[PDB]
């Protein structure tokens, strides 16, 4: 027996193992921005309407989403898989994978590309917070297909990060709180309260991408629609999560690696 | 082809897909430590007397009773609750289990609050990768893939913990300049001091379980071997350029926070 080559589309859930390169690392003109993985550029200020993060799911002109972050591959290193409980059904490519009519807005420094994605397929999981009406935290993420080529330029923004919450702090210790997930503005050392958006290599028609919003929002998994993170803040979490959707750790950290192997797990509508 | 059931060990280096869970959560008495989960048990005063070389972390890899390297975090999974296969390229080129792999002599100490497990796990397989500093040993973060020998329930106990974070100056917990091209590595202490913090250990996994060990910092490794020396402690590093990786462990490995479990995907050079 050879080897399996990859071979048609997923039929049902499945599942995508790949490096996923990071879309931006936060930085300063002039230095390279090596660690700083999860800046996620936070604008109130608004140029279809636009959330205020960097990327806007959007059906027609009505926000059903957010993107805080985003990393992205080409379909030839990504593996995708469908299982029947532990059974491999389906050793496949994404050539060829239908998308939604659900679209993806991406704002750039001056400009915003309207269609710029489609959506594909989804998945997310909630962690209970304290708070009443206010949504729990949830992390949520998207697989899409880009439509258009579109390069962006680099620029200084505001832009948020998730940490542990640390009081009584010095580089070398701090109290961290036991229950709970910060998110904080990071500045670059020059200041300005901005940090650099520095663009890596970005994906072109036909490549795909993963967006992902974490924060306070809801969802609906039949549809892949709900609500834009609008804020963050510090959350208590006040009980265990053991968790499924393989985002969190990714979403979470405040330094990493631009790229590394991810596997993801999508439904489709 | 219809479905194809997990079937026959893997052959050459392999890859493991799972949710697999932290061992021990960073916590203080009577509360539920849900997401401190890189606090990592550092201890620099050598077990008296000790029939054996020890690391300044929790885990220490021997062989020959020498120390071949150390564990700082601990992730673990059941076999039944994985998927493991190899590759050719893209190429699928088996659909394995981990029912019934081979095992290397090299063992696993697990260093607990007042006691050492010898021979709690052995090795199975393992992965490195650098990502070099501004600087001596080259900064890596290495694993290895080990088979649970025992079930040794731990106790909780508070003690010296370091984690992973940005380098943060100008720090208030709204805002701080974030270091452009740093990793920082620094005591986690409780809320209600004294320089510790408490592990608070999950489920332990019994034999036949697997568990994921690793090390992250200034050490050397050799991919033929699995052996290679102990991180001996923790600081800040400057990484000049950027990391391409592909390990898969090095989000989990950074991060200052986050779920207990969550899906891994990793891989190994299998002896």
């Amino acid at each position: 027996m050879g080897p399996i080559p990859p071979t048609g589309v997923p039929v049902g859930d499945f599942f995508v193992c790949g490096r996923m390169t990071t879309l931006h690392m936060g930085g300063q003109s002039g230095i390279q921005a090596t660690t700083l993985v999860n800046g996620m550029i936070y604008r109130t200020d608004h140029p279809s309407p636009v959330s205020n993060w960097e990327f806007t799911v959007l059906e027609n002109n009505t926000i059903v989403g957010a993107g805080m972050g985003c990393v992205w591959f080409q379909k030839s290193e990504a593996l995708v898989w469908t299982l029947d409980g532990q059974k491999l059904s389906g050793w496949n490519t994404l050539d060829g994978v239908g998308t939604t009519q659900l679209t993806v807005a991406w704002r750039q420094h001056n400009r915003t590309i309207y269609g710029w994605a489609n959506v594909v397929a989804w998945n997310s999981e909630e962690w209970h917070t304290n708070a009443p009406h206010q949504p729990i935290l949830r992390l949520t993420y998207w697989l899409v297909k880009i439509n258009v080529l579109s390069e962006p330029e680099d620029f200084d923004v505001v832009q948020k990060s998730p940490l542990a919450y640390l009081e009584d702090y010095t580089t070398a210790q701090s109290k961290s709180a036991i229950q709970k997930l910060n998110f904080q503005t990071f500045q670059k050392p020059e200041g300005g309260g901005t940090l650099r958006a520095q663009y890596s290599t970005t994906p072109r028609q036909g490549d795909f991408a993963v967006i992902w919003q974490i924060g306070r929002h809801n969802f609906d998994m039949s549809t892949g629609k709900g609500t834009p993170v609008e804020s963050l803040s510090d959350y208590v979490m006040p009980q265990q999560k053991d968790a499924h959707i393989g985002m969190w750790y990714r979403a979470l950290t405040s330094v990493g690696p631009r790229t590394d192997v991810l596997t993801l797990h999508f439904h489709l509508p």
